[PDB]
């Protein structure tokens, strides 16, 4: 007889497949994601780059008559008339020497450049670094790469480019980390007679721990370290991965570097800051990339400093960056003990040829290492991929192919006639 | 060749048992009301800057303590053993004992009305005197940007309380520039001499600070962090928004549970509310920093009932004042660091600017920077892992597999069974 | 033969089903995991153990002529000739007493033991502890357990297994925690005339907050606390649970307790370090477990310190520890204020019978407590278990079987072709 039951079942089988495909395909277009977390003790962890700056930008003994003439006003050492202000806070022979230095009678100005000034007058790592050790191995001034920041001449440990085939840490604790003893040299601090962006009321250093493929932004993001203490910095590397649209909203540039090889929030901000200053001040500050001419002291005071301050303080629209797809964050827990103890003050004073009082106001020890659970990952993952879609329809699709197959083994003869 | 009949018969049966087991196991799972906690850490824009409350560790300014104050609160502050003997304890500042011995002479003195709130409000440190400089995102702030708030430390101040005005302060980029920077003078010259150990006296110098959501009251004596004079302290933060699910899936309490003294539910609001009811019931008074309208405890009540009662609650209590988890919580992760102030090179400038000795600057001035790091926003939210719609979808998919498999049977066992 | 359009149906049929099953089965064999996170305010949270050490290892007043003879060089107080270098080095007050104590004229060395020296000369909790309060209740020296570490004689508050009820925290804040005031006693600090693993340029204490079943490794993992400040340590307990193979690479506390009842990274490191030193120096440092003989001060300087330093600084393969399946981490946020204020110095000086100057250079207060959200859990869970696999492809691998039988039962009757 006539069995419509077969044509009805075939339709159903196709109908069920249509619904499953529509449902699963709709969910797929929602491009959902899941964030996977894990916190473990990784081995062979790559030690980061560590940048540090003295809070004092220019060494008093390195400031010359010509430097004073050109940048004196910027440093608040001279008034708008090339003269020492009514601010004479130096009952010492520091004012005396400064007045001789400020004597411009018959003085002939010589060429001046801010970058050269920072490079020449900035604190010298060779003098600041009293000792340096990384995982039991002694490091020297040469292990530090010079990098210019808003603080001027700063230094980066393990910047990555030398030999030492990637520095790594294996265990938790100070032993597997970096330990440095520094002399901040307050005797070389520039007298502070006013408040300016280059002026500092504080003594110590600013530090920033960051990935080697990310430039520092130490004036904004660094942490402080005070003289007279041994500071312990226990860290945890946190690797965050994000997804680009339609899943997420991150971004990731390719090899080609407008200024920086890798994309990061800092690289983006510095890039944007530089273009903003070049456009508005027709010059770049000494710590900025590119080839525009460096700003003169006058431009720093009249345009550059106020322009950058606007960007890092008030701006809400000019330099806003998009999330990178790859970010490395370093969680840190800081603590400190006093240096020197009464029992070691004499030993340190003699060793470095300083008074005991000096040691207590200038020496600092900094330990940067990782805790046992040194590695955490937070990665956005695609929740419903193709393999997941096909798998979700494969089951129902099979039953349909089967019905069609059984339809073939049922009409093979009739069809063949 | 009859086996080809039982095969499609067993398959159908099996396909039936599978539909049953899977569906039953998924409805049971549903009734376990499971949850998933979703985590995401990003760099948010237009982040709302939190409220920042701070208190001087010294509760009463020496120069503002009068004869009447000493008469009423001298015992509480450990400055007097009784009202008939003259103080004789040497003070760091020699002139303080002399002034104290004169203020302590009550012979022929007529006591005037006294109030602890009035005393705190009048003798507590003045923000207009402590605040040397204040800047938020490049803009200069002033004492008026600070709202007076009473805590267990007495008269304290909150920056960006969000009580008055309207202009919501926002942060956009990571770093000190997008944050708050304040320079304070803690005024140790105004610190009351410490001659005994009480809950109102302190061995320390500096301030206590608490960064909190604007809709959450502070609990600074318990949860604040310290900031020391002689340093510039950097506080790099990260906002963490946590969302919890109610009783079925979780065990939180809607931040709208019959608002008592506060309109938003938080652990702190709950603790303060509970503490207040405890004190009003057991002491018949409330401390100056507590809400409500109960009478304010007198100095006598502070010493005899209030301090002991509040200490019991924040230290020993395990049952009286316990709070349920709120469904909405905002935590601020913080990383602190510091550098020294002043440098030898700036000490003279600061001394001259504020007419103080260089030594004074070194023991009283501090600078505090509160800002956010690049990845300023983290979210940790509990979500229902299996809702009804999800259960239906799964059941619908299972039936789809059932019908699909059974069709092969009806089609191969048609001629036979029918 | 047009029989292929019949042989393909069975093969194609078993193809799809096989594909659908292999998909989830291959996934199952990857043994995927999911990490569940939660952060809450737990009630009756178990307070951790808190270990602390003075940065100075030996009290000047407790050093004897015989201690000086045996440990002098190790402490840099004597040169390799048993003599005190150029007098112009330290306080003449201490120099004199030290010169007298160093006078070895026809002196006969008596037996010496480093453990005994640390125990006798190390700082005494009875002297360092000025006050101690836990949740409003006074604690005392008897509340601290002695524990030897590389810093020498240290102390642990709430070590546990002390026959007392478990200490618990219920609310956030300083009130529900520990507060201790210590005197670091710089007047007892050994003069420093050189740099050795046993000398310190710093003054203060080292502290380590840890679970009671985990030994301390304070020289490597502790945090510092400075004199002249009240330090606040706001904590959050974080419980991490990991899965063993094939899901993960963690190892649980199985077998016997070679040295410790529970497994932890620190227990593993201390065990390994001990074995390493016994092998290379045939002795163990005072803070190590076991029964090997204690290294002499000469062995410390010539073999032990260099050996341990190698392990904690340079080694990359000798002591590699596996991940525990259970870990408790304590996140912490530190802050501080100054002590004493100008207004409280006299009171403290009088109360503890010390000069005002002494108070400012030796006293410190430490507060260890938990924030409101005191408990975080991060646990690895199995993502795809057998029941889940069967729930996904139970029907497919079921039909595949039937199709297979139906197939074997097919080409079988096909064997009929043999006749012809
Ligand atoms: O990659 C995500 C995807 O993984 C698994 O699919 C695997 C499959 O199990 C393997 O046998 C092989 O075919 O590679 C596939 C991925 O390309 C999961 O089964 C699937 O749900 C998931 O989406
Ligand atoms: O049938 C095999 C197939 O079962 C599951 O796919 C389900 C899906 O998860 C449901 O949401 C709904 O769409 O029904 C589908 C089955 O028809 C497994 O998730 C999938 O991996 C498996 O291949
Ligand atoms: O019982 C906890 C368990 O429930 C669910 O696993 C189910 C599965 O979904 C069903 O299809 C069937 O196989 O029974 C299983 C339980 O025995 C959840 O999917 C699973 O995550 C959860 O642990
Ligand atoms: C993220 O960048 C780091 C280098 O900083 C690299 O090692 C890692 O593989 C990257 N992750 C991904 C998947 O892009
Ligand atoms: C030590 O410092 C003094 C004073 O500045 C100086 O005269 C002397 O040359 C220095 N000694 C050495 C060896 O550098
Ligand atoms: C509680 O959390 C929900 C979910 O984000 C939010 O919409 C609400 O504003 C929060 N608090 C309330 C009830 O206002
Ligand atoms: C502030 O300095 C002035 C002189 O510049 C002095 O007369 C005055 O007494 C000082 N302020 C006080 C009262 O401490
Ligand atoms: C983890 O270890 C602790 C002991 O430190 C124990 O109390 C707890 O029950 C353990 N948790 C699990 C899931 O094993
Ligand atoms: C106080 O210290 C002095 C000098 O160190 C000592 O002689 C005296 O015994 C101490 N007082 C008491 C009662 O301990
Ligand atoms: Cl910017
Ligand atoms: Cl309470
Ligand atoms: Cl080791």
């Amino acid at each position: 007889l006539k069995r419509v039951v077969w044509a009805l079942c075939f339709m159903g089988s196709l109908a069920l497949l249509a619904l499953v495909c529509t449902n699963r395909i709709q969910y797929y277009f929602l491009y959902p994601h899941v964030t996977k977390l894990d916190e473990v003790a990784a081995t062979r962890l790559t030690f980061p780059a560590v940048t540090f700056c003295n809070l004092n930008e220019f060494r008093f003994s390195r400031v010359t008559k010509n430097d004073l003439y050109h940048a004196g006003e910027l440093l608040a050492l001279l008034n708008n008339r090339y003269e020492i202000p009514d601010t004479q806070t130096a009952d010492e022979k520091q004012l005396e020497i400064l007045q001789d230095k400020a004597n411009f009678r018959n003085f002939k100005p010589k060429p001046f450049n801010m970058l050269e000034f920072y490079d020449r007058a900035g604190h010298d790592i060779r003098e600041m670094l009293l000792s340096c050790f990384f995982r039991g191995e002694q490091c020297s001034p040469e292990d530090f790469k010079v990098v210019f920041t808003r603080y001027g001449k700063c230094y980066t440990f393990n910047a990555g480019q030398d030999g030492k085939p990637r520095l790594i840490t294996m265990k938790g604790g100070t032993g597997n980390g970096l330990e440095i003893m520094l002399d901040i040299q307050q005797d070389e601090y520039l007298p502070v007679w006013g408040e300016t962006d280059e002026t500092s009321f504080e003594a110590g250093i600013k530090v920033q721990i960051h990935s080697q493929d990310e430039p520092p932004l130490i004036d904004q993001l660094g942490f402080g370290v005070a003289p007279g203490f041994q500071t312990f910095v226990s860290c945890q590397e946190q690797r965050l991965i994000y997804l680009p649209p339609p899943w997420g909203d991150c971004k990731a540039t390719t090899g080609d570097s407008e200024f920086y090889d890798t994309y990061s929030i800092t690289a983006c901000r510095i890039d944007c800051e530089t273009r903003y200053l070049v456009e508005n001040c027709n010059c770049r500050m000494v710590h900025m990339p590119g080839d525009a001419p460096y700003c003169t002291p006058e431009q720093y005071k009249e345009c550059a400093d106020p322009a950058l301050d606007f960007l890092v303080e008030k701006d809400n629209e000019y330099c806003v960056c998009e999330m990178p797809c790859n970010v490395t964050r370093y969680g840190k827990e800081l603590s400190m003990v006093k240096i020197p103890s009464k029992a070691s003050a004499k030993y340190l004073a003699k060793k470095y040829n300083k008074s005991e009082q000096y040691i207590g106001e200038n020496i600092l020890v900094l330990d940067i290492f990782f805790e046992a659970l040194n590695y955490e990952t937070i990665e956005q993952k695609k929740a419903y991929e193709v393999a997941g879609l096909l798998g979700d329809i494969g089951g129902q699709m099979g039953l349909f192919i089967g019905a069609s197959i059984l339809t073939v083994l049922e009409l093979f003869d009739y069809a063949y006639e």
